[PDB]
């Protein structure tokens, strides 16, 4: 047993107020007001994210721990966060967005954020068992919660699974991956063979609430990963008690037109 196993247990014991305040204690929160409503009604000459994902992966570039470029591959697009972002990127030339969508998963959000028109959305689509294709960037944030940390360990698994699928296909091409569950032993294992033969390491986001112990992996950076994730499971059992709000910053709006 890690010390990730005993922060999801102790989260899981959490009253109902206790795991409120627990969740958002310290954490940055996009300010979604103007969004939420714009989406709501059907607005789409919009540049405003169409999701809490867009400042995530914005802060990833940001930090320089992805680079995005060429031709990009959202894997789990969701309502499209990270696909709108990728296709405001002046070295992105396309995307090619995924997502299984149907009862209870999010279907891409249609708008005119910048580069819209680079992205070419197909809901209804399976991404573990399409054949991977040509791509620079390969991008996935699949990773569906879970009480059961043994069915979140299993869900990792998968998306680690498909992510040596398209780097055999694309071994050069840039990787950044949602880990949602990177203290589970089968994930570690997954994660050291990923990174012994293609380098990278994990990172956490401030966007990230405490109850998710879920890290990004890129390729483009580095770092002992059972030391990445122990700081990581410290920092979430030492945060329980703490009664601070969250941190609320701006939304990103990327502007709307065709690129
Ligand atoms: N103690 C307690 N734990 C909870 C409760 N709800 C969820 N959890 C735990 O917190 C984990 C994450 O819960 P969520 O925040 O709803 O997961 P999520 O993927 O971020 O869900 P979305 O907000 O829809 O994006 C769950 O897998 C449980 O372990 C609750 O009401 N009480
Ligand atoms: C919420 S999204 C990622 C958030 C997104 N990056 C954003 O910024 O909006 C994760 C998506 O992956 C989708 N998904 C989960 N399993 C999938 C699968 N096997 N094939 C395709 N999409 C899948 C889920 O429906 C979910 O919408
Ligand atoms: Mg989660």
């Amino acid at each position: 047993m890690t010390l990730g196993d005993l922060w999801k247990r102790r989260l899981n014991n959490c009253t109902k107020e206790e795991f409120f305040a627990y969740r958002r204690t310290g954490i940055l929160e996009t300010e979604r007001d103007k969004a939420r409503e714009l989406l709501r009604k059907g607005e789409t000459n919009m540049g405003l994210a169409v999701s809490r994902g867009t400042a995530k992966l914005a802060w990833l570039e940001e930090r320089g721990y992805v680079n995005l470029k060429g031709e990009v591959v959202d894997l789990g697009c969701g309502r499209g966060g990270w696909s709108y972002y990728a296709a405001s990127r002046p070295a992105v030339m396309g995307v090619k967005a995924y997502t299984i969508g149907g009862k209870g998963h999010e279907a891409p959000k249609m708008v005119t954020s910048l580069g819209w028109n680079l992205i070419k959305f197909r809901a209804g689509m399976d991404v573990f068992t399409m054949q991977p294709h040509r791509a620079d960037t390969v991008m996935c944030d699949i990773g569906e919660s879970s009480p059961d940390a043994a069915i979140e360990g299993e869900r990792t698994r998968k998306v680690i699974l498909l992510m040596e699928q398209w780097k055999n296909r694309n071994p050069s091409a840039s990787c950044v991956f949602k880990v949602l569950a990177p203290y589970r032993p089968e994930v570690i294992e997954a994660l050291h063979r990923f990174q012994l033969q293609w380098g990278g390491g994990l990172v956490r986001t401030p966007f990230s609430r405490n109850s998710t112990h879920e890290m990004y992996y890129s390729t483009a950076i580095s770092g002992n990963i059972v030391n990445s994730v122990n700081v990581q499971s410290r920092k979430l059992l030492a945060r329980f008690g703490d009664q601070r709000g969250p941190i609320r910053v701006p939304e990103m709006d990327l502007g709307v037109g065709t690129r």
